[PDB]
């Protein structure tokens, strides 16, 4: 079982055994989320179904141990199923809402190591005998965000189904490790030379634009990340998406090119080079995979001469298009590129990403036997110290189906004040609005 291209790339950031336990083979790289559950649970059948979803997926009994330099992944036996649980209280409903992300965040702030099990953790907050919100917490080398979405629904399938209840069969899932394995089979494909001579001539001399940071890289402070919560309000959500649908372009496309406007007035920069993070789950044999699939993806574009926030849209469209047509595994990708990360490590500047988290489509409760579950995507409290981000800023967009938006902000506290982050993201907040309120004005 080799390193994922994915993993790979996580070890271009891993600061080696060094007396500090950080980083994404740290136990704070991981992922979180949570769901509202709505009906009677029997928790001694939760807890074994955990133990059964364990069982189901590999990747989340593959730990990752330093050997020689490296990680080496070794597939282990599930280990004892565990479930926590805790009694929020029996209180009136915006307090649920609030103990329920007071929940979420409390979790995001422990720590689960990727050196041994467990690799996936649950705590349950029951507020009465048909209320809860479930915390999932999984290690961010072994799940992603769509994974996440597969591990809450395989859960509640088995859960249903120890119970007696009625749901579906789950399909055969194909293992990470045969992904692992796929993905190198396509890297000797005679289209990856064909695609690294377009990325050759694409980013040369491209360089990913850095965000100058508070406080340098040489301070040394001890590794954290902090996290902003947002959300795009309704009147803003619903201009956003029906400008994009108008344009013919995807609110997603709409957001970056914001984002790429908000770069432009920070840093006057016009050739604009900023990475996103795919989905990486283009091969459908592995939606229901659990895994970490994302592929860091730069996109370059050229805003020079544009002559209104709708031209900006419409090239960043173009250079979405090519950047899928070509996507390769980064790892592969950036020693052919090899000066394009160059103030990743400057002692004065950071990295960011702009990212919309791939996840299955959902509109609305989904139910499993007698549970209906709701993924909580609102988040408004902010985290101190949470996820783990390796080194740079982060913007982590969830797109709704119904129209709406939830985001993160994520930074490195040893790097950036709370304060500056906070300025940045109310700045794209206005940029955004200006942007599709008068999307045909002079930019
Ligand atoms: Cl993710
Ligand atoms: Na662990
Ligand atoms: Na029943």
């Amino acid at each position: 079982p080799p390193l994922s291209f994915h993993q790979e790339f996580l070890c271009m950031f891993d600061s080696g055994n060094d007396g500090a336990d950080v980083g994404p083979f740290g136990p704070m790289y991981h992922i979180v989320g949570a769901w509202r559950l709505t009906g009677g649970i029997d928790e001694e059948t939760l807890r074994e179904a955990l133990g059964d979803v364990v069982v189901r997926h590999e990747a989340l009994r593959t730990s990752l141990v330093r050997e020689g330099g490296t990680h080496r992944p070794e597939i282990l036996p599930a280990g004892p199923a565990a479930l926590e649980v805790r009694d929020l209280g029996d209180v009136d409903e915006s307090e649920r809402v609030r103990r329920g992300e007071e929940l979420l965040n409390e979790v995001e702030s422990t720590g689960l190591s990727v050196r041994e099990l467990p690799l996936l953790r649950a705590v349950l907050g029951r507020f009465d005998q048909k209320d809860a919100v479930l915390v999932l917490i999984a290690h961010h080398t072994a799940a992603d965000a769509w994974a996440m979405h597969v591990i809450a629904r395989d859960l509640l399938n088995l859960y249903a189904a120890r119970r007696g209840n009625p749901v579906p069969p789950l399909p055969e899932p194909a293992q990470h490790a045969e992904f692992a394995r796929w993905e190198r089979e396509a890297a000797e494909a005679p289209r990856v030379a064909v695609s690294k001579e377009f990325w050759r001539k694409r980013l040369q001399g491209a360089r990913i634009i850095g965000l100058e940071t508070d406080i340098p890289r040489s301070a040394g402070l001890p590794k954290g990340t902090a996290w902003q919560r947002f959300a795009v309000r309704g009147e803003l959500a619903d201009a956003v998406v029906e400008f994009s649908r108008a344009a013919k372009c995807s609110p997603f496309m709409t957001m970056f090119a914001a984002y790429q406007v908000l770069l432009h007035r920070r840093t006057g920069e016009l050739d604009i080079t900023v990475p996103t993070f795919s989905g990486g789950r283009n091969n459908s044999r592995f939606e229901d995979t659990v895994g970490s699939f994302i592929n860091f993806l730069p996109l370059r574009t050229d805003l020079s001469g544009c002559a209104s926030f709708r031209e900006v849209v419409l090239r960043t469209r173009t250079t979405c298009g090519e950047a899928f047509t070509h996507e390769l595994p980064f790892s592969r990708l950036i020693p052919e590129v090899p000066e394009l990360m160059a103030s990743a490590a400057s002692d004065n500047h950071q990295i960011s990403v702009f990212q919309a988290v791939h996840a299955p489509a959902s509109e609305g409760p989904e139910q499993a036997g007698d549970l209906t579950y709701s993924k909580i995507w609102e988040r408004q409290l902010s985290q101190a110290e949470g996820s783990d981000i390796p080194d740079g800023v982060l913007w982590s967009i969830h797109i709704d189906p119904s129209g709406s938006m939830a985001g993160s902000l994520g930074y490195n506290t040893n790097r950036f004040k709370d304060e500056t982050m906070a300025a940045f993201l109310a700045d794209y907040l206005d940029v955004l609005e200006n942007a599709v309120a008068r999307p045909d004005a002079p930019f």
